[PDB]
């Protein structure tokens, strides 16, 4: 039973799945520290991110539901393979990082907003989050290496 990992039931099938707190990763299987990681993101702004603007928007209105509608959509998208991760990063990104396929690069503890830092380290290689907070916006994060 690993720590961040907690049991949950789905209410639609009654099938048993795992949750993670810290990342908000949800997957139907029993889930399987280093200096430094490497991650990817794309990240959605709203009206209330702390820079309410972007490479693709001077203004960057949409609510902060809306932009969570629009994260849970990606990652549908992914999930199901009809779209690649660093594809919609690429393209749909509110990060300057879109430039970069939403890669990072390596950082340590310290470095990045806390919850961002907290999902990232506690994301196994290849594992990526679910929505994940931070005065930026929202987040999916990919652990890289
Ligand atoms: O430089 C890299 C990747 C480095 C090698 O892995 N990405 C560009 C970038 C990174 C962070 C940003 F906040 C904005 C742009």
């Amino acid at each position: 039973l690993p720590p961040g990992w907690e049991k949950a039931m789905s209410r639609s099938s009654g099938r048993v799945y795992y949750f993670n707190h810290i990342t908000n990763a949800s997957q139907w299987e029993r889930p399987s520290e280093p200096a430094r990681v490497r991650c990817s993101h794309l990240l959605v702004k709203h009206s209330q991110s702390r820079r309410p603007s972007s490479w693709r928007q001077e203004k960057i209105t949409r609510t902060k539901e809306e932009a969570l509608e629009l994260i849970n959509g990606y990652i549908q998208k992914i999930k199901s393979g009809e779209e690649d991760f660093e594809s919609l990063a690429s393209q749909f990104s509110d990060c300057s990082s879109a430039k970069a396929r939403g890669d990072l690069g390596a950082f340590s503890r310290g470095q990045m907003q806390k919850p961002f830092e907290d999902a990232s380290f506690a994301l196994r290689t290849g594992e990526m989050s679910g929505p994940v907070f931070t005065d930026s916006g929202i987040h999916i994060i990919l652990r890289t290496e």
